[PDB]
């Protein structure tokens, strides 16, 4: 159960482990991964102009803070056969910080 974090450390966590494939803001370019704007309160594989794996669309989960934290532990376990080649944010306070920044930077 995620509760709160620091969008300051959450930003520095993103810049090192997320920024290579992703972009936040409104109207951000699709790089390797999709643009994460408005991800919270939006179903998996709904970003316009991006080609997702069948599995990402199959999952059909409304992205919430609890759904995201379970996913960011092991992305390949939560969604099997996904093209997100990321290990995972194992340390919970790392996820809690990231989601706090991600809940703000995705609007
Ligand atoms: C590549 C080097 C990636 C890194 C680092 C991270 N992500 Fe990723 N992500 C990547 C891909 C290729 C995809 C597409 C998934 C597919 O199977 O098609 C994604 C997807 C996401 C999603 C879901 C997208 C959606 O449902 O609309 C999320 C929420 C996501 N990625 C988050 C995320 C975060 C928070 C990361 C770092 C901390 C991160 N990704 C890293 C590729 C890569």
């Amino acid at each position: 159960e995620f509760k709160a974090g620091s969008a300051k450390k959450g930003a520095t966590l993103f810049k090192t482990r997320c920024l290579q494939c992703h972009t936040v803001e409104k109207g951000g370019p699709h790089k390797v991964g999709p643009n994460l704007h408005g991800i919270f309160g939006r179903h998996s594989g709904q970003a316009e102009g991006y080609s997702y794996t069948d599995a990402n669309i199959k999952k059909n989960v409304l992205w919430d803070e609890n759904n995201m934290s379970e996913y960011l532990t092991n992305p390949k376990k939560y969604i099997p056969g996904t093209k997100m080649a990321f290990g995972g944010l194992k340390k919970e306070k790392d996820r809690n910080d990231l989601i706090t920044y991600l809940k703000k930077a995705t609007e």
